[PDB]
Order: C-alpha cells, then sequence, then structure tokens
C-alpha cells in the first residue's frame, strides 16, 4: 500500500461525536433478552416466551416539562424515570428502552453530565439503553420504554369495580412542592428541600408494586398529571365512580415541612409528576399489598356511577367554584 | 341524583383533543400481534413465539427533516416511510409503531391531514399505531418502529465478506434531486417532478427486499445519509473493504429527468434520504434476488483491506480533491 487513496470527511462528524456518549454509556452494555443492542439500524429484544412486550413512549421539551438550564445529571434521571413509571404502571418488569435526543449542537460537559446520569437512573432501573437517535434541534427528547409481562397478567385501566378499595402507592404532592423550590418561589432549609428535590428529579418508578398488584388490582395507571385527573381514566375505562375521601390524604412529613393545610392539599389533589401508581383493589388483597408496599395508602372505594368524587370528612362533595379552578 | 356535584375542567383539555386524531386513526384499529393498543399506560406486543422484536427510533425536526410549513399530509408520511425504513433493513416484517408529537398549540386542519397521511402510509407499511405522546413545543414527531424476525435470522452491519457482491435496492440520488423541486430550487414538468417528489414524501420502504434477504445478505442497511457514508458502516463492522464501481451508479430515467451527468453522481453518492437498502451477497444468491426484487443491482463488491472506495471505469480511484469536498 501507498498511504494514499483513502475516503474520508464524508461522514462520521459531529453527531457522530455525540451519539458515542451514549454507544459508550454503562447502560449501554449487554443485558438479559436483549439480543442486539446499539450499533445496528434496530436494537433485537427476546422476552422470554410467554411474555408479552410492554412499550410506552414520552417526550421532555426544554421550558415544559424541564427548566431550561438545569443540571443534565439531574435531567436524564428525571427523563427516564418518568418514562419507566409508564412500566410500572402495567405491571411490567423492566427491559430496555431508547433514546431520542434533539439538541441544537454539541456541548461535551451537558453531555458527559447527561450521560452519567442516564447511566444511574439505568441502574436504578434495570434498563439496558438498546438504541436511539441523535439530531439537531431545538432541546427536546423522547424515550421509548420496553417491559415483559406474562400474557393476560398486565395491569389495565379497566377493571375498577365497586366495592374495590381505592389506594395509592405512597406520599403525593411532593413533586408540585419541590417545583416551588426548582423555580426558587419558596425557599427552605436542606432537610426538607433535598426529600422534595429528590421527588422532582428522580422520582423512583414503582416496579415493585405494579409488579405485587399483577393478579390483584382490578385497576392502576402512575398518576402523571394529578390524583383526581388520573382518577378519571380509571372511572372512565371502568365505568364506575371513583370516591376519594379528602380526610385519608395524610401529607408527608416532607410536604408538610415546606407547605401546610390547603396549600399542601391542593399539591396531593392536583401536581402531578408524583410517578406514584393508583390503583383500585378488591378488599380480599389489602394485608398482602400493605406487606409489599408499605408506603400504600388506602384513599377511597369505588361503586357503581360516574366520575370522580372528592369527599369531606362528613362525605359531602366537594367541587371548585367554578369551571377550571381547583380546590 | 339531583344533577349537582359533579367534577369536570381538572383534564381532559386541550391535547386530549389533539391526542383524539390518532386514537380515533385508521391506523390504531385492531391488529395481529397486539394485544393492547392506544388506551393505557403501555401498548402490549405479542410477536408469535421465536420471534424477536426489532425495535428503531427516529426524530423528525421542522426545518431539518421537513421544510417549515410543508403539507402535513405528505409530512406523515415521509416520518413513518423514514422510520420504518430501518425495519426493512433488519429484514423485519412490520408490526406496530408509536407516534411521539410536540406542536405548538392545536391546528385543526393540520391535524387532520397529518392524521389522513399518518392512516395512509401505515396501511401501505402494514403497521398499527398502537401508542404515542403528545406534547406541546416546537414541532417535532419521534416515531418508534417495531417489527418481527425470527431469532438468528435479522439482517446486521456485520458479516460482509470478501468476495461477496455490493448491491443496491433501488435507483439513488432521487431523492436529493427531488429536494431541488421542494426548495424550489429548480422547475420540472409533471412527468419529472412528480416521480422524484414521490420519492421525497413517500418513499417506499423495502420491506420485501428484507425478508427476500433474509439467511441471503451477509450483510446490509438501509442508505439514508448517503450512499458512500453509509457503506462506510458495513466496511467497519465488518472489517472489509467496499469497492463502488462508477459506472455501476445507473441514473434512473427519473433522476436524468431533472439532472445530468456529475450533479446526477453526485445525487446517486451523497444525496441520502434514498431509503434503499445497501447490502452484500455471496455471489451465488444474486439470482434469486435479482428474482426477488428486480430494481436491485450490483454496484461494487467486498474485499480483505479496509474502507469505502469508489472506482472509475479503469478501476481506479475516485477521491475528492480536499477534505470536506464531495465528488
Ligand atoms: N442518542 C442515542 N442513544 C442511543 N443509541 C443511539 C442514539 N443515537 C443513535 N443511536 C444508535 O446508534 C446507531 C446509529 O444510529 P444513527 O447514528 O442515528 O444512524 P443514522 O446515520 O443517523 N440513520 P437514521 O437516524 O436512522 O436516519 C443505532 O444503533 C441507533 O439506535
Ligand atoms: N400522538 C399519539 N399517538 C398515538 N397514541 C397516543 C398519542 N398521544 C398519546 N397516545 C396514547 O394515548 C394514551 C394516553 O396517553 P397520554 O394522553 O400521553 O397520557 P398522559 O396523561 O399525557 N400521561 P404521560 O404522557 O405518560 O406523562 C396512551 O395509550 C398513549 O400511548
Ligand atoms: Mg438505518
Ligand atoms: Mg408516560
Ligand atoms: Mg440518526
Ligand atoms: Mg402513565
Ligand atoms: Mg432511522
Ligand atoms: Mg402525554
Ligand atoms: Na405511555
Ligand atoms: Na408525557
Ligand atoms: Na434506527
Ligand atoms: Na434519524
Amino acid at each position: 500500500d501507498l498511504g494514499t487513496e483513502n475516503l474520508y470527511f464524508q461522514s462520521m462528524g459531529e453527531f457522530e461525536l455525540i451519539r458515542r456518549f451514549f454507544a459508550a454509556a454503562a447502560c449501554a452494555a449487554p443485558a438479559a433478552d436483549v439480543a442486539l443492542g446499539i450499533g445496528d439500524d434496530c436494537a433485537l429484544l427476546a422476552p422470554p416466551a410467554g411474555e408479552q412486550l410492554a412499550v410506552s413512549t414520552d417526550t421532555l421539551v426544554e421550558g415544559v416539562h424541564f427548566p431550561a438550564g438545569c443540571d443534565p445529571f439531574l435531567l436524564a434521571q428525571r427523563a427516564l424515570a418518568v418514562s419507566a413509571s409508564d412500566l410500572a404502571a402495567m405491571g411490567a418488569a423492566p427491559l430496555a428502552f431508547t433514546l431520542a435526543l434533539t439538541l441544537p449542537q454539541a456541548d461535551a460537559e451537558w453531555l458527559q453530565g447527561f450521560a452519567r446520569g442516564l447511566d444511574a437512573m439505568a441502574r436504578q432501573c434495570g434498563l439496558a439503553l438498546v438504541g436511539g437517535d441523535t439530531t439537531r434541534g431545538p432541546l427536546s427528547m423522547t424515550l421509548t420504554v420496553f417491559g415483559r409481562v406474562p400474557a393476560g397478567q398486565a395491569l389495565t385501566r379497566a377493571g375498577a369495580r365497586p366495592g374495590d378499595l381505592l389506594c395509592v402507592g405512597g406520599p403525593l404532592g411532593e413533586a408540585g412542592a419541590a417545583l416551588e423550590l426548582v423555580l426558587e418561589r419558596r425557599s427552605a432549609p436542606a432537610e426538607v428541600a433535598e426529600p422534595l428535590l429528590a421527588r422532582y428529579w428522580t422520582p423512583a418508578p414503582q416496579f415493585g408494586l405494579g409488579l405485587a398488584l399483577r393478579g390483584k388490582a382490578s385497576a392502576a395507571l402512575d398518576i402523571s398529571d394529578g390524583l383526581l385527573a388520573d382518577c378519571g381514566h380509571i372511572a372512565r375505562a371502568s365505568g364506575v365512580a371513583l370516591l376519594v375521601e379528602c380526610q385519608r390524604l395524610q401529607a408527608s412529613a416532607a410536604l408538610s415541612g415546606l407547605l401546610a393545610g390547603e396549600e399542601a392539599l391542593r399539591q396531593q389533589l392536583a401536581a402531578g409528576d408524583d410517578y406514584v401508581l393508583v390503583f383500585t383493589l378488591p378488599p380480599e388483597y389489602l394485608g398482602e399489598i400493605r406487606a409489599a408496599w408499605p408506603a400504600m395508602a388506602v384513599i377511597g372505594r369505588v361503586e357503581a356511577g360516574q366520575g370522580v368524587h372528592l369527599l369531606d370528612a362528613d362525605g359531602k362533595e366537594l367541587i371548585p367554584a367554578a369551571a377550571g379552578y381547583q380546590h
């Protein structure tokens, strides 16, 4: 060979170098049920026979689902956790995900921090990064998550039945409170700020609860938009009434650390971004689910009828004063 | 019942009404191997036993992968087709997809046209729409496509071997030529404009070729960035040299209709957006693949070595005059 006549500078440019932050990420390593990870036109998933693949996609847009200029290490954890919460909402076991990242141009420090946070949440969630896309534009990420669940055992939003208990998998309103700190509308000491901020940036997807509920919950989903709003999805898909007992909404120590009374209750009822499951449960399974997931709480019940109903201590229904208002 | 004490205006707002364009789309109908489509936290896919799920994601950003203000009916077809091309690149049979759509606000006429075009391409591709996400922000779409392929039979980018033929599945450069028309940098009569524009807005994913190549091609991918660039992925993953014979790049009737000589050859070599497969093939399978896919063409060969090599009629290597230039 003479050392000449080689073709270069046709490809493998800036966005290839960006892509390599993810090809080299710890969460891109080989993993169970992944026959082919990053590097080809598709990833290949191989859930053990009899198991279906649960698939969900979520998009986070800069300025909409997270603040501009935020720590990329926290942002990557938040993006993966909120997306992975939908697998828990089905009772699926975590398997893998793809990352479609759009960004204006390379930023090496941003990407290093983003990839490091993605590794941490992925390890926490047991999710392999198996593919993705890297594109130029205003900052955005679309994560598509994959889990496995035996046929017929997925948790669905229909099936809530009158007589069932209405339950949640953990404290509500904490991410809404945390947003007050994130936006610096309020201050707090570390003992208050740290637990709440962890709920905004690193909500733990409730995989264990979803798995515990297989064959037991009559219906479930994860609270992303707000307690009362997401109860409406069960009520409508199941054709029943969901009753929420306002007295059973215990504000957490962390929530009470920053907010009190009505402000706290409003966060519980309507903040969303909780990524805690809401589920309906035949009463015969209460003890088991309490043992499997002690953070769970009964907040109400299911009856024949329509709609979501917030009840005060005397059983009377609470209605916002005007259309569009909240409690 | 008294008709009072009902909770509304907490949810089911503007972006729910946007979402319904897709929940009601024809391509959201029940489909084979889809155990659960739109409506729950995850879709559930059930490929028949022994078959793996091939998964790919692609993002199209307004102004980057399509022009601002373009026909949404054409845009939805383009978005789904370019994403579905990665299933053909694996030899997967099409199954389903999710649509993550980001848009500034509702636009009823845009959405009606977008959903109508998505139905057409989905029917053409045999893809069920099973889930997605709808978010506010600068216009963008991330499509995640799912196909099925028997274990061990997927087409991969490694495995090209010296002695193999280098082939493509159809004419090259047509979408690059079409872009001249899309941007109105050139004019053409309908007999020229219509075939080229169809390649930009409605490239047909080469599912049949990918399926025909199972167990026969030694390596393959789809040309998205450009002939020479994407040949480099096979060369590097397989550890071989790919030789492209410049004389074997026949400009199509449609391509020749608008451009001639070098301008046409440059489109063939570097336009990308072809969404035609490039593949390496043991010579013993040439006749079969020609019969299965008559648009296919031999363009070169594989040898021991490194890199991609463009050769002229005398076998001498063509090199751009300076780094960054193209032929
Ligand atoms: N951000 C990312 N995270 C993880 N994997 C990625 C990412 N971007 C790309 N990939 C993977 O890297 C490989 C190359 O993808 P990519 O670089 O997007 O190809 P491409 O030339 O851009 N063609 P296309 O994106 O399909 O139009 C594939 O296996 C992808 O799944
Ligand atoms: N553009 C879309 N195309 C197809 N299906 C969609 C689309 N947007 C949402 N879906 C589906 O519609 C159902 C409701 O999703 P969605 O309205 O996004 O829930 P959400 O309240 O916004 N929670 P989340 O998106 O997970 O934070 C699910 O089954 C989704 O997969
Ligand atoms: Mg490809
Ligand atoms: Mg979601
Ligand atoms: Mg790409
Ligand atoms: Mg959900
Ligand atoms: Mg692609
Ligand atoms: Mg949504
Ligand atoms: Na989802
Ligand atoms: Na979302
Ligand atoms: Na892909
Ligand atoms: Na892409």
